[PDB]
């Protein structure tokens, strides 16, 4: 395991949900020749977030893939999760200072290796709950993961479904709208919200552009605050959505309003949105 005392703090990388995650160098030898990781750790401990954070980690080491953020470790003394460091930083900022170097082409291979590390997900009956390009990362210019399972259930075996309501505040804006109005989630409403990565990512993270601006502008600025769920139900009920990106082609845009059916069955599979991207891929390409 990675030792308390050979974990040197550098900065504070973000702040999510109910955990914070630093940059730190592990030099055991303390010699400076220690690698840098990123440490993941609960903000404030309580018994339950702590049975939530040991589930976690238990998710994220089942867990191997390209697009898939690796483990590397545990540090007891307060439990905190060791991850690999992606220097590049999440998907929503380096997109936002970069988007003059990214271009659709790239946008398209980032879904695409999304939507596989998601399908991967999904093979193991995990439901993300919580996808988002804040919580993507950057490898390279080239490789993006998903980087947090904060958020992350197992499905029963029974059932094609989880429900679970959790305190505090819910990511609102990336939910389906059978997880606002029955707290349900499947591999279903990871669909729904990989729609919403898909407007994200086309809009290049513009400020005014991002789905709670957008939402809360069909929905009224003069808005209340327990009501803010209610009316967002109506507007999804009666097909509001959130607008094609400026530059957006029509195809992406008919993905994104595909993922975003009301009709749970009727949204796509990962494996078939793959495909279609990768398709698309190709034809721009050639
Ligand atoms: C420039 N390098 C980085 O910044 C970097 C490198 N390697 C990593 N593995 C990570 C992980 C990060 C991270 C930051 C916020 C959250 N949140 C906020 C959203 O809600 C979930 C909790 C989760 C994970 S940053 C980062």
């Amino acid at each position: 395991q990675f030792e308390e005392r050979h974990l040197k703090f550098l900065q504070q990388l973000g702040k999510g949900n109910f955990g914070s995650v630093e940059m730190c160098r592990y030099d055991p030898l303390q010699d400076n020749t220690g690698e840098v990781v990123a440490v993941k750790k609960l903000q404030h401990s309580t018994e339950e977030h702590l049975r939530d954070f040991e589930r976690e980690i238990e998710i994220l080491k089942s867990l191997q893939h390209d697009n898939i953020v690796k483990y590397k470790g545990v540090c007891y003394s307060n439990l905190k999760l060791i991850m690999e460091y992606l220097p590049y930083g999440s998907l929503r900022d380096y997109l936002q200072k970069h988007k003059e170097r990214i271009d659709h082409i790239k946008l398209l291979q980032y879904t695409s290796q999304i939507c596989k590390g998601m399908e991967y997900l999904g093979t193991k009956r995990y439901i993300h709950r919580d996808l988002a390009t804040r919580n993507i990362l950057v490898e390279n210019e080239n490789r993006v993961k998903i980087g947090d399972f904060g958020l992350t259930k197992v499905l029963p075996q029974d059932k094609e479904y989880y429900k679970v309501k959790e305190p505090g505040e819910s990511p609102i804006f990336w939910y389906a709208p059978e997880s606002l109005t029955e707290s349900k989630f499947s591999v279903a409403s990871d669909v729904w919200s990989f729609g919403v990565v898909l407007y994200e990512l086309f809009t290049y993270i513009e400020k005014s552009k991002s789905p709670p601006a957008e939402f809360m502008r069909m929905i009224g600025n003069d808005k209340q605050g327990q009501m803010i769920v209610f009316h967002l139900i109506e507007l999804l009920k009666n097909n509001g959505r959130l607008p094609r990106p400026d530059g957006c082609p029509d195809e992406i845009y008919m993905i994104m309003t595909e993922c975003w059916n009301n009709n749970v069955n009727q949204r796509p599979s990962f494996r078939d949105l793959a495909l279609r991207v990768d398709q698309i891929r190709d034809n721009m390409a050639g």
